[PDB]
């Protein structure tokens, strides 16, 4: 099975990275063990959706393209390595974002920095190593590949867009005209920047490039199939499915039980520009807006309870149903446009959409 | 002058990065201003030794190689951009290492994370952006250069070695057999790992690759002059000068006044494996070792004063003078070996050594 091959390549990449630390970096066995545990804890335990998208896109092309068996194996192995580059990039983001946000739990366990023998002093650097490993993988496994240059260039652009997205996210509750490194930042009082367009910018950059665009395009690159699809359609469909994925995440932060979510959601206390806050402000009357302003962005559980009640009473399920219906309609139109140049790729996009919509 | 051209290219690279954030990343003017201030605060104010080494190596080759004037200008501009890639890589390290170590001051001002409108939540990500900018520079300015592939591969290897070096540094006061993410780490009691070989490993990885190896080799790459020098000699001389630079830094942390140093040195309170601690343990009697163990790695200023007195009474100046004499002798031997294939490059190495030795 595809998942089995993907998971087997993790063990191979881990062994390569750790053996290289021993043969070239004078690592000792105890530090190699620490890094092995850090890699497992930070990289494993998710659903591997991003990495598996690379594998699925490559499998689709293998079914319609003439290749020797050894070439099919090479392409699948490259798709698995590429998929792990994305999972390790995600691991870097999660480690650093958990430290930045002072998060407590992730994937049902404590955040990496909270492990007793880790601490923030080590975890920041462990996060740096996770991203460095993505490059060591690429240069080693893809050394002689025709797609190495395009892959590294794409990966770097996606990583930069993601870091810019994190900046948009962490500053989304401040007034833009007050941003100033020299002055402590107050929370917005008018919430004028909680709009659909501003929310869409945050999400586009913080999530969609690395969660949807990069796995889809990497699958095309390892398949030598990019100059067969319309890139503007790939970007449009990735940014559309990516926003829906984040909207689902935002709703879950507020209403999915901590055991199912794997953490206690704190977007309200954190004053995040979430889909729920923007949608609520898009339909609230004057008294509801005033009540939201008096309670949002506060740790006090009674204030968080007022916000959750405002959301529940505003029938945000009706807005989500209308948003969902519109996304279903636009994703299906883009898949149709994708069929003009590639039915196989349009099918992988339909799979990606089905796994997102029904998660 | 060389410095003038180098500093002029900073303004050009800054404008390119910020204009790209506006034209491609939907940045707003307030966030572009925040990033401009972050870039200036974190990248400027040092001596630019690393970036200027790239420029000096390239100038040396220009003086002995036939080129059209436009080609000389292109090579110098590439050496300046490459130099800024290293200065921005250093800026990334300093931002993250100041957060990891809980440092207070850097280059005579507060550490970036301590600025009132920054905070750790933003500063970790600002540090990530600084390194992403090094890649955006390379792909933009060096898009059509023959050396792009070698330069990116070298840069990545140097960055990874540096992150591994940071891990060696932050864990240098723990016993290797006790490292365990699940268990809070006690400080060593035996100091058995405070040896010259272990100290040399820490320094080799945490400082020498990015401070000496990368600027020297990048100068060779932008000059299309690498396949003219013996790479094993370049690595040997970079690792030798780099260790001396760190030994000087270690001595300054302990004995250079806070105003000249630009910070209050805390290597003793931090229990760092410094040249001073290793050298002291290499000559101390049983009572001196016991007194060091009772006082090292503690915040108590009276305990720090006992350690500084132990160092002063141990005549570590005599050990430094012998170390220095040996480095002078070995650096001169390596420069001689470098003259076999390139007098010009051996001269740049002599300049680099003179600037390090007499800083
Ligand atoms: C899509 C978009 C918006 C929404 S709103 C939502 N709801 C389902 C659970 N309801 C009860 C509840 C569970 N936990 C709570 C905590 C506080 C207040 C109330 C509750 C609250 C509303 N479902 C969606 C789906
Ligand atoms: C190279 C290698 C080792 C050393 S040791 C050193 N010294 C110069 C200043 N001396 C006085 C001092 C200044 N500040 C202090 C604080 C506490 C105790 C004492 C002092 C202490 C010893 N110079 C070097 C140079
Ligand atoms: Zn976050
Ligand atoms: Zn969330
Ligand atoms: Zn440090
Ligand atoms: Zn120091």
């Amino acid at each position: 099975a595809s998942m089995e091959r993907f998971l087997s390549v993790y063990d191979e990449v881990q062994a390569f990275l750790l053996d290289q630390l021993q043969s070239k970096y004078e690592i000792d066995p105890n530090r190699a063990r620490y890094l092995r545990i850090m890699m497992d804890t930070t990289c494993l335990g998710g659903k591997y959706f991003r990495g598996m998208t690379v594998v699925n896109v490559a499998e689709g092309f293998l079914a319609v393209t003439q290749h020797d068996e050894a070439t099919k194996e090479r392409i699948l192995h490259d798709a698995c390595v590429g998929g792990w580059m994305i999972e390790f990039l995600q691991a870097h983001y999660l480690v650093e974002d958990d430290i930045m946000d002072g998060s407590v739990m992730r994937r049902g366990k404590p955040c990496w920095y909270r492990f007793p023998g880790v601490t923030t002093q080590c975890a920041i650097n462990d996060g740096i190593i996770l991203k460095s490993w993505t490059q060591i993988m690429a240069w080693h496994y893809f050394a002689d590949r025709p797609f190495l240059k395009d892959l590294l260039c794409l990966f770097q652009k996606v990583d930069y867009a993601t870091a810019v997205g994190q900046m948009y996210d962490v500053t989304s509750m401040c007034d833009s005209n007050k941003l100033d490194p020299e002055v402590a930042q107050p929370m917005t009082t008018d919430f004028a920047e909680f709009t659909p367009a501003i929310y869409k910018r945050i999400v586009k950059y913080k999530t969609t490039f690395y969660t949807y665009l990069l796995p889809l395009v990497m699958g095309l690159l390892v398949s030598e199939a990019a100059a067969s699809v319309e890139m503007n359609l790939v970007e449009r469909v990735a940014h559309l499915i990516g926003e829906y994925f984040q909207v689902q995440d935002d709703v879950m932060d507020c209403f999915t039980p901590p055991e199912q979510l794997g953490k206690v959601g704190t977007d309200i206390e954190d004053a995040k520009c979430s889909w729920l806050a923007v949608t609520f402000l898009g339909k609230a009357n004057a008294a509801q807006v005033a009540e939201f302003k008096a309670n949002y962005g506060e740790k006090d559980p009674a204030k968080v309870a007022v916000v959750k009640r405002l959301y529940s009473k505003a029938n945000l399920q009706a807005d989500f149903a209308a948003y969902e219906a519109e996304v279903v309609r636009e994703v299906e139109s883009l898949i149709e446009q994708l069929k003009v140049k590639s039915p196989t790729f349009a099918e992988s996009v339909a799979v990606v959409w089905e796994k997102t919509h029904k998660r």
